[PDB]
């Protein structure tokens, strides 16, 4: 009920498979003076050691289909096929504390402008009278209204949150709007 | 220092052991012209193979006691002993950029109404004159004041979110309330 | 199977392979105990240890992949996560749902008056009251000025100092006399 190899003290003992002439794979203590135990594939290059505080394989590892990467990553069908970075990315606000101007100018009553990112659902803040910052959290493409210093701006996100329009402003005409960094 | 297995190229070469007359477990290159080694329970059908780019188990794989699923999710106590999936839906706020409405109706100075979703710490936006959404965001039950399209509305949020009342508004009466979706 | 190291037992009793160092159990792989199907692949000398199991494989110890580390806790350590560990990536990466608050100034700050505050509020959610005794939101960005059309008027207001100092710039009847920030 045993099959038992012996070596000398501290010195490797291990299974080896050739294919041909070909070393194929591998099992066993395979160094002298080195307790790790080793499962080897040579055609692959792909192990899996029993180290001293932990085991560690040398290549991604898969569970099922589930995949756990060696930068860290995780993929699989809990995550909807995503790798777990960019799920978190995708379903998690980033605390990023940082902000981006995304325009620059003056945009009186009735005036449109564009911007490169989408406005939609985002922590804005709008420049109008006295250099102060008007804070304000959009939804979707919308009417929007808020007492900003000046006096106040009703304005509308349109085009999929690249619009941003003045719809009627009293005193309080916008010239420049920092986003949030997602 | 070596139990030397050698075959003919690219034939299997493993090590079966079998109880009685059955196969219960092997280790090794299991078939022929495939390079895959692979330590196996035929009884328990749990399997680790050496493959070319990665290690793979065939079964979730607990590291400890904590689980990697084949589906990607982690338990562990890390997570206060909840899957991964669930830790994350609990602790941070949800990049959902999509909004519900939970009241609509006319709620004049003193009106109180009930709203479909606990209101406490959530996204709001109110639409009181002009067509317009007012943004707030509220904390928990308490009283809240937003300069909103028309004049200003001081607003209470009462039993555990479930209540929003106008306590008083000038020219500014809501009709509809956003939520941001969870 | 005449090429095949054939391991043959009887029903139900363990069969292994058992490597020994001089007289030192190393290592082991197999069937390592009696009625019990579970297959192992152990060293003695380490005590770290797989084992294909009915229903799962197991390690007992931190297993690498890579230089990454699947912890016995449940945590992941790696370079996708900025060489963090994920429970401090996340922490700091994403809003945390505290649905909680906490109070970091209560006094009263007139037109020019400055006045320190318990946390840096600089990208925070906040809560400042001034008349009436209502809460009125704002959310900061970074250290600056900033406008809030508050309880009794309106309020200018300044954020310094790394998020530590709040200065009423000017007022118009809303002066504020507490700040409630949300809990990170």
């Amino acid at each position: 009920h045993v099959l038992q190899l012996e070596s000398a003290s501290d010195k490797a003992h291990y299974i080896l498979s050739k294919d041909g002439n070909r070393n194929n794979w591998y099992i066993g203590r395979g160094s002298d003076n080195n307790n790790d135990c080793t499962f080897h594939s040579y055609v692959h290059g792909t192990t899996l050691t029993l180290k001293q505080d932990y085991a560690v394989v040398n290549k991604h590892f898969h569970v099922g289909q589930a995949v756990v990467a060696t930068d860290g990553n995780i993929q699989g069908t809990k995550w909807g096929g995503k790798w777990l970075d960019a799920y978190l990315r995708d379903s998690f606000v980033a605390k990023s504390k940082a902000w981006t101007q995304v325009w620059s100018g003056s945009a009186g009553g009735g005036v449109s402008v564009t911007v490169s990112q989408d406005l939609r659902f985002r922590n804005i803040w709008i420049k109008c009278a006295n250099n102060s910052w008007n804070f304000f959290r959009t939804g979707p493409d919308g009417i929007y209204f808020i007492a900003s210093d000046g006096g106040w701006l009703r304005f509308q996100i349109h085009s999929n949150g690249l619009g941003f329009k003045n719809i009627a402003d009293s005193r309080s005409v916008p010239n420049a709007i920092m986003v949030e960094n997602e």
